[PDB]
């Protein structure tokens, strides 16, 4: 049958292609949310078969209610259990197959429902462009993308297409307890589409109006509206026995969280269909016709009921990379079906139009729902084809010249778009292992993090944690990652918990990154406990204006950390201008925007740029290694020569800036540091080298020792220099630079002499006051407790 063919180059899309991708260094799950899954499904496994709905290991210190679905979750842990792989690369190999697996399996509940609605020839070519559709439905549905987005399609379009099944039969009356089983199937097709997703309840409404609409067109539509009526009510009860054990997770009234709104939903869909059944009733018995509303009364009691309900809860070529030419070859799908049952006036028909109109109305301009078109684009397409097909069925060779306009150039994006896959790159992992390995008290997180957590009433004060804990700052969608590999905590999360702001002072990610002073970030840091900061190329360079828009409120506000362009004049001339409009015509620019003298101020520049020098409570204790261009590049540049460096970041720049395209991240840094030392770097100011570094870097929050003591006017400062060398072997220096008080200094030094650390100083302090210079070390505990020294200058 052709329900294999496409099966294999589904698995051949899915499985296939991306395999190099999921199955590299480590087995590398993609995006950030199969992390969480996996996070969950660990947990899961270890206190079978129970599962948190609270998650006081992330958002910290305040932890997450968990929107994520019972049914991946315990798919994943089954799946766990049956191949006792529970935990680690194991149970990540095994999970990585699960989206796979349910985008191959996807030909089963569209060839049922594109089969019910039309014949079988359609229900064929159905199953084989659902197989091959790109765009977001195959990227969620790749290996290692193991998400729910894939599950809600599937159990979306199967409870559809076994909801209709369940229509075509329970027709008059023979019902028994095996055409009980046909509603009963499609009601748990629905109560798994809700534990997939909890926001699927909307699956109800849908229905609902299949219902509304074969009633007030009871005249040109028929239909058995008393089965169809009692089928909805079996299912509707169905679902909400189902989603019964998990409506009590959540503290209130969610459309995300497990919550009663949902079971409020599905029962209250039941009574809805059990009100159409007694409609229809009355209408059979002749009641609307003896109060005189003839055959306009059973609709109008439709409408009635219908405003009562409504009463009561009142108080493009994007698409070509998308879905191909399913796009088009499902739009004309659609046409023709809004033109057949309106000459044909059929009920499933008409059922499968109302889905994909509302699907359209609902999710029109939301990127993050794209996937749901994609069964849309392959029944309307299947139905376009089993349409031209039975046209002509040398014609019978023109079917296959545009059977092939169909799925030759969608095969073709499917087949380009499958072969890579995304999830944390080696230098973030690694840098992770490193800090569950490294930073203290690892064996308490390790049995913390396979707690069963208890479901709290609420979440706006600090959790009361059973151990002496830190956290993790770093931008939000590194979350997953932090707490799913490096088993500590994060103060921000892909659910965009955490990331607090500015204009209100809520500490967060947002506020301690783009805090212009230190004080400012240790308010911060101390509200949300930090102990490390995780930060990367990323946030130095692309996501920064990100962080500042959530910490300012505004795109304008945000807009104060950007400056102009570096750029060639028409007769050669290096230049920079602080805005576009100072560069003559003609001129070659650096598509990159250099940052304004405040960004050089900012925790982030600080700590990325700065490698954290001038901070008093900060010090770098790992690092990774170079973004992959300048790894590259190093086989030809010393990188330790400041020039070479500088010219072969240029040379890239000016290169790509005729593509129009930006340069690679590693020499946007190059740029940036270069840009400081030409505009702001002030007499005596913070130096930088002009060079890469790591692409992520890990700092230690650090009371700091106190050096202290008095000095000898004229001396207004004191300067302290030392050289810090990472595990990569860079050098950098660690400046800071303090004002004279009454004949007196003070400084706060973040770096010891004998830390465990592989990034290290490997000079003692140099102080110096105007001419007197001395030398200390500083010792681990003198750090960590913040001890008092005392030095006369
Ligand atoms: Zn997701």
């Amino acid at each position: 049958s052709v329900l294999v063919i496409a099966a294999l180059i589904s698995v051949k899309l899915r499985i296939l292609n991306p395999w190099n991708s999921v199955f590299t260094w480590t087995v590398r799950l993609g995006g950030n949310d199969p992390w969480y899954y996996y996070r969950l499904i660990e947990n899961t496994i270890h206190n079978f078969p129970h599962r948190i709905w609270f998650d006081p290991f992330t958002y910290y210190p305040y932890g997450s209610y968990t929107h994520f679905g019972p049914f991946l979750v315990y798919l994943g842990s089954i799946a766990g259990i049956i191949f006792s792989a529970t935990s680690g690369e194991s149970l990540r190999a095994v999970l990585a197959f699960i989206p796979a697996i349910g985008g191959v399996l996807a030909i089963l509940p569209v060839y049922l429902l594109t089969r019910e609605v039309f014949d079988k020839r359609a229900a064929v070519i159905a199953a084989f462009l659902i197989a091959i559709v790109p765009g977001q439905f195959l990227q969620r549905s790749i290996l290692g993308f193991n998400d729910h987005h894939i599950w809600e399609a599937f159990w979306q379009v199967s409870a559809l297409g076994t909801f209709l099944l369940a229509y075509n039969r329970w027709k008059g009356h023979d019902l028994t307890a095996r055409q009980m089983a046909y509603p009963v199937i499609a009601g748990i097709t629905i109560g798994l589409y809700v534990l997939s997703w909890g926001a699927g309840f909307i699956i109800a409404p849908i229905i609902l109006a299949f219902m509304f609409f074969a009633f007030v067109l009871a005249g040109f539509v028929n239909a058995d509206r008393k089965n169809l009526s009692l089928v909805a009510v079996v299912t509707f009860a169905v679902s909400a026995l189902i989603y019964l054990p998990f409506a009590f997770n959540y503290p209130g009234f969610s459309t995300i969280f497990y919550s009663p709104f949902q079971l409020l939903v599905l029962l209250g869909s039941a009574v809805i269909a059990a009100a159409f059944y007694q409609i229809e009733k009355w209408n059979d018995v002749g009641f609307f016709e003896r109060v005189g509303l003839g055959r306009k009364g059973m609709p109008l009691a439709v409408i009635v009921l219908t405003a009562l309900i409504m009463g009561l809860f009142f108080v493009l070529t994007n698409a070509v990379l998308h879905f191909g030419a399913l796009f088009f070859f499902g739009m004309a799908g659609i046409l023709y079906s809004a033109y057949r049952f309106l000459k044909r006036r059929s009920f499933p028909e008409m059922a499968l139009l109302i889905w994909a109109i509302a699907m359209f109305i609902a999710l029109w301009g939301q990127n993050r729902f794209a996937y749901y078109f994609a069964a849309v684009s392959a029944v309307y397409s299947a139905l376009a084809l089993s349409v031209v097909f039975d046209k002509l069925h040398f014609r019978v060779a023109f079917a296959l010249l545009i059977a092939l306009a169909a799925i030759y150039p969608t095969y073709i994006l499917a087949d380009a778009q499958s072969s890579y896959a995304g999830g944390p790159n080696k230098q973030w992992y690694d840098a992770l292992t490193w800090m569950r390995e490294n930073t203290p008290d690892g064996e308490k997180y390790d049995e913390y993090y396979l707690q069963l957590y208890p479901t709290p009433q609420s979440n706006k004060e600090p959790f009361s944690y059973p151990f002496e804990t830190y956290g993790v700052i770093s931008w939000w969608d590194y979350g997953h990652w932090i707490e799913a590999v490096a088993h500590r905590m994060p103060i921000a999360n892909p659910f965009q918990a955490g990331i607090g702001n500015k204009y209100n002072n809520v500490p967060g990610a947002s506020s301690f990154f783009t805090a212009e002073n230190e004080s400012y970030a240790e308010f911060v840091a101390e509200k949300l406990n930090v102990k490390y900061v995780v930060s990367d190329i990323e946030m130095e360079t692309g996501k920064y204006y990100a962080m500042a828009v959530w910490a300012e409120g505004d795109l304008p506000l945000a807009e104060k950390y950007y400056g102009g362009y570096f750029y060639y004049s028409p007769t050669g001339t290096f230049g920079y201008a602080n805005s576009q409009w100072d560069i003559p015509l003609n001129s070659i620019i650096i598509p990159l925007r250099i940052p304004s003298e405040l960004y050089y101020s900012t925790m982030e520049a600080k700590l990325h740029l700065f490698d954290g020098s001038g901070l008093s409570h900060y010090r770098m204790i790992y690092e990774s290694d170079y973004p992959a261009e300048w790894k590259s590049y190093s086989s030809q540049v010393n990188l330790n020569n400041e020039s070479q460096v500088l010219q072969t970041a240029l040379y890239e720049a000016v290169m790509r800036a005729r593509y129009g395209v930006s340069p690679t991240m590693g020499t946007q840094e190059v740029l940036y540091k270069y840009a400081y030392t030409q505009l702001y770097e002030k007499k005596m100011g913070i130096p930088v080298k002009i060079a890469p570094s790591g692409y992520v870097k890990i700092f230690e929050r650090v009371k700091g020792a106190v050096v202290t003591g008095k000095v000898s006017a004229n001396v207004t400062e004191v300067s302290v220099n030392a050289t810090i060398k990472t595990n990569q072997n860079r050098t950098f220096e660690y400046w800071q630079t303090v004002e004279v008080k009454n004949g007196t200094y003070t400084v706060v030094l973040p770096y010891s002499h004998n830390s465990d650390y592989p990034v290290k100083p490997i000079t003692p302090y140099h102080i110096k006051a105007g001419n007197v210079v001395k030398e200390i070390t500083i010792y681990e505990s003198q750090v960590q407790n913040g001890e008092i020294i005392q030095l006369d200058l």
